């Protein structure tokens, strides 16, 4: 029963990111079959997925075959291991589809459980390439406040997440941050464009107030995600780019969550229009349907690493035959059933402008924003003076609160509202997911001004 | 074709702890499928498999109800997250299962997808609970040269290997290291149980070095695994636990490798007789059918932690329910068909007799050991002298290569020889692998003296 799952969950299971003794005191909801865009959980409540399990099942749910392809692949070779000079076929045949759906360039991957471990194995590979170029001063990657990069030690000093920070010592030595490029919050009289340079050039301050010979990379997403769906300005990372080869620092983009069609282009970085050196993936690989994270690596980085001899890193699970079976049917349906192209061409379109239309009206709603399937906006206590509420977040979880009991999933960053349903969503479907949006907007709107705004 | 997979391996895989440039100039090894304790190449050799994958295939190859209980739970709920103040069935019922196998007051468990990412989450928990217990300066972990807690940059710095060290610029701070438990190589004059109460003493020596109020935890993998299945005296881990206590540090397992059923009790920490505060796990707990790991939080920690609040900490796929279904029927056959209790009652003394047997009488093997199903020797110059090899690794690589051009896998961790079998092997596959195992060393013997060494 629900009560029983309850009781048995709060005696025994320690949760991601969660209050224990709140959740435990409230009971968790118990999810328990999915299908296309939709979740059921135990009370039988039929609900809206428009976060894609977390930013990740872009296929959406109920693929029969991908369940296939790890019966098959698991009974076949359930695992071995890519440490004893070994391989295995499904890793050699993703490794080689991969290659085809990348840009040029990238031609190598590394294997992970992970979007966290494939961050900790990029921190590590952009330490490794400088000393094998001999400059072993060239250590420091910089980050943003308010960018998320995973919950390892090392992702999460790389993170501009204080909360996470200040649990575990962090950040690690040689890592610093410079301010996300949110223009509502940040672009005081300026126009996004402008902007867009002026927070690039955050990071050239940052480079020669440490020195560039001290200096890795620059890691980031090229749109933030858990932060809030920060779209940057056109102008941003173009400026990044002139400015990391001005310094020879690497150029890294975080793919982990714009991977895998979610801005209709193959990858976030394509759209917005830089060339990494490497990038990190997880999420969209699978779509979530087993563990898998990679890290893409550039032909100047790669050279670097093979020049080096042993590279002392990996996991067990690199690699896994199984995750390596579903990814390479996932990867396989993204390209040959058209999904990513889709997004470019159908459903992103309509998504962005349904989003807009919807939301644009709304007193407390301002900055609607987003590409492909990703799209946000940010509750604000006066629009026109684009005045946030104090203790950001509260207003954020008043809101998601209304979302949650009207069966929709949409997630609350701070007071910033996110959705990133599955790619595969219909145009009926985004229809669906915006009429219950808004009926919830129009209750948070009335509750706002009830209680006194 | 095997030169096919080959081709497309070198072009497009990087691996795990691997020289790249030699590997590709080599040709990778395809293993294309796994029955019981052997594995078949793209070549048609039949294998036998002494390391169980990667110290973690504890039932063995070819579980086709794992593939239909992965199948099953791919096709109702592939994927839903436990951050949303959520959770599904599979977690539930596996947190429950790992309630009852577990030792009294490890009742909760935090999910992770790799024994790394299990090690990075303890780090982040022994100082979160420090810091709820207001002790916000008692944040040194301390570890052991040779020891192995992983591949994240927490594990790697907490690990003793300076090869991992040296690359990525660890151990981060907070990170402090003691000698290893090692004998044959530090025992002097003393007996072995003489020699484990010194080398405890260490801990007690890194303990007043550093400040008792600064150090958080000792972590130990309860026999050393990729150090070379460095087993301590009988008196070392008692004296551990009792200086771990005298100046209020955490002592942590590390069960990534000694954990379901290895040493024949569930945990290596039982054998040992050590009852840690927290351990890690992953490997047996799926048998690596699929990527899972776990921290066992004691009652003591547990509720700290949760008197903590937020607990900042996570990954997208933990709890992952597909993962979460096979582990499930792992541990339940680890139980219920008596593969633990075979372990400790059967196999494994016939093991640890018949392998004890086999090495002694060979004239450059010497501290032949093992506890249950984990079981090694180290090839030395002179046993007389407990002389070793020069260049440690160089010799342990050529009795390795013997092993797998005759079609057993053994591993080298530098000239220690070492085996994790399935925990299933028949007492008849054990005398196969042994007999096997025989003629590779009167092989070795014999090049050896051919080449004067
Ligand atoms: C941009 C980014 N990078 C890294 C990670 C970490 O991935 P994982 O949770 O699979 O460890 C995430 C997770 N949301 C992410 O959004
Ligand atoms: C004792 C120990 N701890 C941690 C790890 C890391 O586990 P993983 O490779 O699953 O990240 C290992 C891996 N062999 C291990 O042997």
């Amino acid at each position: 029963t629900t009560s029983q799952w309850r009781e048995l969950d709060a005696a025994h299971h320690l949760h991601p990111f969660t209050d224990t003794a709140s959740l435990n005191q409230a009971g968790a909801r118990v999810m328990t079959r999915g299908e296309g865009v939709y979740l059921w959980d135990s009370e039988g409540n039929k609900i809206i997925d428009g976060m894609a399990g977390l930013w990740c099942v872009n296929v959406g749910y109920g693929r029969k075959d991908f369940a296939e392809a790890a019966r098959r692949q698991m009974e076949e070779l359930p695992f071995y291991n890519t440490f004893f000079k070994t391989t295995h076929p499904a890793v050699v045949e993703l490794s080689s589809l991969l290659a085809e759906v990348t840009p040029a360039g990238f031609d190598r991957v590394f294997y992970t459980n992970s979007g966290s471990e494939s961050v900790d194995t990029m921190i590590r590979m952009v330490r490794r390439y400088w000393d094998v170029q001999g400059k072993p001063e060239k250590k420091t990657l910089i980050g943003r406040w308010n960018g998320y990069h995973g919950s390892t030690i090392g992702g999460a000093s790389l993170g501009g997440m204080k909360y996470m920070h200040e649990q575990g010592d962090l950040p690690i030595p040689g890592m610093a941050h410079i301010e996300q490029p949110w223009w509502y919050k940040h672009g005081k009289d300026m126009t996004p464009d402008e902007f867009g340079v002026v927070a690039a050039r955050w990071l050239e301050e940052k480079i020669l107030e440490i020195g560039a010979d001290k200096v890795a990379a620059f890691v980031g997403e090229p749109i933030q995600g858990a932060g809030g769906v920060i779209v940057p300005p056109a102008t941003y990372w173009p400026e990044i780019e002139r400015i990391c080869r001005k310094y020879d620092v690497l150029l890294v983009a975080d793919e982990v969550i714009c991977g895998f069609g979610r801005t209709g282009e193959w990858f976030g970085h394509q759209h917005f229009g830089f060339q990494p050196d490497l990038f990190t993936a997880a999420k969209g690989l699978s779509s979530g349907y087993l563990p898998i994270g990679a890290v893409f690596v550039g032909k100047r980085v790669a050279e670097g690493l093979i020049a080096g001899g042993d590279f002392n890193h990996g996991f067990t699970y690199s690699g896994h035959p199984v995750c390596a079976a579903v990814a390479h049917a996932n990867v396989a349906a993204l390209r040959d059933e058209g999904i990513v192209q889709r997004v470019k061409d159908d459903i992103g379109p309509y998504m962005q402008k349904r989003w807009r239309e919807t939301f644009s009206r709304f007193e407390h709603v301002d900055d609607v924003r987003g590409v492909g399937m990703v799209q946000a906006f940010t509750l604000v206590k006066n629009k026109a003076k684009r005045e946030l509420f104090p203790d950001f977040g509260e207003i954020g979880t008043l809101c998601r609160d209304i979302f949650f009991r009207n069966n929709l999933i949409m997630r609350a960053c701070g007071d910033h509202i996110v959705s990133a349903p599955p790619l595969v969503m219909t145009r009926a479907e985004v229809d669906e997911m915006l009429a219950v949006a808004e009926r919830c907007l129009e209750e948070f709107e009335q509750t706002l001004k009830a209680r006194g705004l």
